[PDB]
């Protein structure tokens, strides 16, 4: 019963040349769920973010025609979106409920299998309560619709932060765990171009020399914080990045964890964002001349540097290491950000979709089983 939820980013279709990704590029057998990101709120109603999206919806659905057990979800929100439309969505009950009732129709019309809520992020007591009510209402209406109609219930999932501080700030974990089908923990973006020291995007474990605060910025500590706060393991989907985060070094001779950095490193040719690289862009950086590939034995993740360019990322080995940690802890499955940034063309020299394949094969035979695991 382990689940693999893969995000598909709409804007990946705007990629140039090989980087261009369409719903048809998705292997219908890789993931258990596909989540399309993002839809938006216009007049407090679940709505297309762009007319080009309507047909995109039609194409991400009907991946079901090559795999009928594949579930397709639509995500609302995201970072660009902001926290304000969610505050106004949950300000009064009518708009809230009318949002739910019409969202159900919207989803059923497109024949989605459910909804992913990406409010990034609720903050403060009033936001906490409103996030719970939104989730509660969606869940009860999904159940209620499943009985007043005829078909199996729409799925409810949400993307949630890894930061232990953001958890306390915005998430009543026992309550949201009642109504969510899956809790997608964003166990990445622990470090990046907003910092002036080199650090890894998604380290599994911390360095022994790390401060007590730095030790909390890991996949292992974050996932366990969610458990500690009451999230049920079988609903916890641990996030796996198919991308890396890069730095421009102050000094070429200092390339170790914590070396000074002036900002993000040179953008990739396809994602066009400094401080950021997709995995197939990582490989291009890796086969350049004189690039040093390093394996961090403590953090159990790779990184690489060449001249003043430094990038920390995830490969086959780190993701396999993570699946072993996953099974050991007994989590319900994984979430992948994102399917369009795996090497979906096989240009790395390994197989097509190498990162997700490596995770899938390592989860083979795994079945989630709940058991007491101490304080
Ligand atoms: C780079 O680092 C070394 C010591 O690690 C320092 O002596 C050197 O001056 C630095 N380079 C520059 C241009 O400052």
């Amino acid at each position: 019963e382990p689940q693999v939820l893969c995000y598909l980013t709409s804007w990946s279709s705007k990629r140039p040349s090989a980087g261009r990704f369409m719903p048809e590029n998705v292997d219908p057998t890789l993931c258990t769920h596909v989540i399309y990101a993002f839809a938006t709120l216009k007049d407090h109603k679940l709505t297309e973010a762009d007319e080009k999206d309507a047909d995109m919806y039609d194409k991400v659905v009907a991946l079901r025609e090559k795999n009928p057990n594949l579930k397709i979800l639509l995500a609302i929100g995201g970072w660009a979106f902001g926290s304000t439309p969610f505050k106004e969505l949950t300000s009064n009950v009518f708009r809230m409920n009318q949002f739910v009732y019409e969202a159900i129709e919207f989803l059923r019309d497109y024949q989605f299998n459910g909804l992913d809520v990406d409010w990034l992020y609720p903050r403060g007591a009033d936001d906490r309560a409103a996030f719970v009510s939104l989730l509660k209402e969606l869940r009860l209406a999904f159940e209620g619709e499943a009985k007043t109609s005829g078909q199996p219930r729409l799925l409810l999932t949400a993307a949630v932060p890894a930061s232990f501080e953001a958890i306390a700030a915005g998430y009543d974990v026992p309550e949201i765990s009642k109504y969510l089908d899956f809790i997608n923990v964003m166990t990445y973006d622990f470090h990046g171009q907003w910092e002036r020291q080199v650090g890894h995007n998604s380290p599994l474990f911390p360095l022994e020399s790390a401060t007590s605060y730095q030790k909390k910025l890991t996949v292992d500590y974050s996932a366990r914080e969610w458990v500690r706060q009451g999230a049920p393991k079988e609903k916890l989907m641990i996030g796996m990045p198919t991308y890396g985060r890069s730095f421009t070094l102050i000094n070429d001779t200092q390339f170790d964890i914590g070396a000074p950095a002036s900002g993000g490193g040179q953008a990739g040719r396809f994602t066009n964002e400094a401080g950021f690289m997709s995995y197939y862009e990582i490989c291009e950086f890796l086969r350049e001349d004189n690039t040093t590939l390093v394996w961090d034995n403590e953090q159990m993740v790779p990184f690489a540097y060449r001249e003043d360019q430094w990038v920390g990322f995830d490969d086959e080995r780190s993701l396999k290491t993570k699946m072993a940690w996953l099974k050991e802890e007994g989590f319900g499955g994984i979430m992948v950000w994102s399917v369009d940034m795996d090497d979906f063309r096989g240009s790395c020299g390994t197989g097509k979709y190498p990162l997700i394949t490596a995770m899938k094969q390592e989860l083979s035979g795994y079945k989630v089983k709940l058991e007491y695991d101490g304080p």
